[PDB]
C-alpha cells in the first residue's frame, strides 16, 4: 500500500531561522481498524535517527486511521540536501513502505524584490494593493510577509511560486490596505526569506511618493 | 479510478458567442489486451448521445489514452449544469464516473489594474509590466497580453489564488525589453470573465 504515505518537507521560513523548528511529516493514511500498530523508521542520508514523535491514530470522518511521525530536522542538513526517508511498517509484520524527501537540487539563485505601488487607477477605491514581485529565485523554498511601523500587516495574500522560462520562479505577494493609511505617508514593507539571500532576509519599502 | 480526469471548457469559450465550449473526458492507463473503452455522458443526471470519442493512442510508457469530448451549450455551463462522465470497457461490469461543473457562487466582476516596471527593476534590459486581476468569482478566467493591437507573447500569469473575501485574484507579468518601454509604446492587458460586459475588458500602461 505505497500510496497510501506521504512525506512532506519543513516550511520555508522555518529551514531560514535556527530559533524554529523545521519538521519532515510522515503520514500515514487509510490504516485500518485490523492493522496492528504503524511504526516508523526514520534515516538521515541512510543513518538512522531515533528523535522522531509519532502520534496515536486519528480516526477520520471515512471509516479510516490517519497516523502521523513528525521529524525534527537540523536547518543546515536540510539546507545542505541531506535525504530524509520515512519507513513504514506494521508492527509484526515485515514488509514496509519508504519514501525520501530532500530540497530540490540546482544552484541557489537569490531573488531581485520589487515593490509596487496602487495603481492610478486603483486611487479611487477605499482600499488600495501594494504590490511585491518576486523573481528570479531558486529553489522555489520561499516566505513572503509584510509589515508596517514594526507590527506585521496580516491583510496580504500571495500566489504560489511560478516557473519563469529561464528556470528560476517569481510570484506576486498582495497586500491590501485603506487608501487613508496609503494617503497618509505611512511606511509598508515585504520581507522576504529565501537561502540565497543574505542572511537569510531582505525587505524593501513602499510609501507615498 | 485515477485513471480517468474531467475537464472543463476553456474559459474563452464559454464567455464568445461565437465559440463552442466543450467538457473533454480523458482515460489514461489503457492496457493494450483492455476491451473497447466506452463513455456515457450525462448533463443534470439526463444522459446525451452526442459526444465524439477519439481511438486510443499510445503512449510512452507502452500505455494507452483514450479521449471523449462533448460540446455543451454556453448557458448550460454558466448557469452550473452538471456534466457527469462514466467510463467502463465492453462486456465488463464495472464504471468510473467523475463529475464537474461551474463553481456555484454570485458571480463577481474582475477589477482589472496595470502597474509600470519598479524603478529599481528599470536598471535592466528587460523590464515587468504587470498586471493585477482581482475581486473576481469563479475562478474561470481567460487573460491576455497585446501592444498596438497585436499579440504579445512574453508572460507569464499566475494561478488564481483564493483571496480572504471568497475571491479570486492573480497577476499576469509581461517582459519587455526596456527601449521598448522608454520609447513609449502602449501595452494592453486584457481580460475575459462572465462578469464583465461584453465578457472583456482592456486596461493600457504606457510611461
Ligand atoms: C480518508 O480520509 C483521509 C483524510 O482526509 C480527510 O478526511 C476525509 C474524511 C475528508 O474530509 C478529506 O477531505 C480530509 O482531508 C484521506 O487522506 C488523504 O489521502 C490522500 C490520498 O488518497 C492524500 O493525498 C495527497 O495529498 C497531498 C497533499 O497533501 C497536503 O495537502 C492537502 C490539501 O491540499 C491536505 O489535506 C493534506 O493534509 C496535506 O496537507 C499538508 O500536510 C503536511 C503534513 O501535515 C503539512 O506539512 C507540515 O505542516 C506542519 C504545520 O502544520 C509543519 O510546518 C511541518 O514542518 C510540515 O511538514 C502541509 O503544510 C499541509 N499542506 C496543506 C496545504 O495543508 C498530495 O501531495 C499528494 O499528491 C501526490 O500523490 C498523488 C497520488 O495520490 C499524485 O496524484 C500527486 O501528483 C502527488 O504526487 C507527488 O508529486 C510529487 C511532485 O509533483 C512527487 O515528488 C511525489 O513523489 C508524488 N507522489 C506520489 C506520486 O505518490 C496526494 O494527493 C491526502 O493528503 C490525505 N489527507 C490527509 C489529511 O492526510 C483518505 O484518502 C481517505 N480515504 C478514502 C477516501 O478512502
Ligand atoms: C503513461 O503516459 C501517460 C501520458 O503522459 C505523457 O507521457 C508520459 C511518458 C510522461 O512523459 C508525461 O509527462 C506525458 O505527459 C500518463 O498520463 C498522465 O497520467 C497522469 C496521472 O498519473 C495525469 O495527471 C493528471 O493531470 C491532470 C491535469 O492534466 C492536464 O494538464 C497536464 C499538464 O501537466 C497535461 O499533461 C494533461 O494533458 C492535461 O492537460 C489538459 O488536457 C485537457 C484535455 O486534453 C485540456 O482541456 C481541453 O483542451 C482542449 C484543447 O485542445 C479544448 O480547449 C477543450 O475544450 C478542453 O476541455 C486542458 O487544457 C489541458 N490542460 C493544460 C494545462 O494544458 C491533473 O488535474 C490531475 O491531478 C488531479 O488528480 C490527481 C489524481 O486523481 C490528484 O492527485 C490531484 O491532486 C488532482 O486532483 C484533482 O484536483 C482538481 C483540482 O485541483 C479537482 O477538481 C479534482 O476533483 C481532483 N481529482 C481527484 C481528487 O480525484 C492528474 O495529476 C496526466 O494528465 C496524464 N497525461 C496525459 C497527457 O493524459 C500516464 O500516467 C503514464 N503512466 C504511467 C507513468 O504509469
Amino acid at each position: 500500500g505505497a500510496s497510501s504515505v506521504f512525506l512532506f518537507p519543513p516550511k520555508p521560513k522555518d529551514t531560514l531561522m535556527i530559533s524554529r523548528t523545521p519538521e519532515v511529516t510522515c503520514v500515514v493514511v487509510d490504516v485500518s481498524q485490523e492493522d496492528p500498530e504503524v511504526q516508523f523508521n526514520w534515516y538521515v542520508d541512510g543513518v538512522e535517527v531515533h528523535n522522531a514523535k509519532t502520534k496515536p491514530r486519528e480516526e477520520q470522518f471515512n471509516s479510516t486511521y490517519r497516523v502521523v511521525s513528525v521529524l525534527t530536522v537540523l536547518h543546515q542538513d536540510w539546507l545542505n540536501g541531506k535525504e530524509y526517508k520515512c519507513k513504514v511498517s506494521n508492527k509484526g509484520l515485515p514488509s514496509s513502505i519508504e519514501k525520501t524527501i530532500s530540497k530540490a537540487k540546482g544552484q541557489p539563485r537569490e531573488p531581485q524584490v520589487y515593490t509596487l505601488p496602487p495603481s492610478q487607477e486603483e486611487m479611487t477605491k477605499n482600499q488600495v494593493s501594494l504590490t511585491c514581485l518576486v523573481k528570479g529565485f531558486y529553489p522555489s523554498d520561499i516566505a513572503v510577509e509584510w509589515e508596517s511601523n514594526g507590527q506585521p500587516e496580516n491583510n496580504y495574500k500571495t500566489t504560489p511560486p511560478v516557473l519563469d522560462s529561464d528556470g528560476s520562479f517569481f510570484l506576486y505577494s498582495r497586500l491590501t490596505v485603506d487608501k487613508s493609511r496609503w494617503q497618509e505617508g505611512n511606511v509598508f514593507s515585504c520581507s522576504v526569506m529565501h537561502e540565497a539571500l543574505h542572511n537569510h532576509y531582505t525587505q524593501k519599502s513602499l510609501s507615498l511618493s
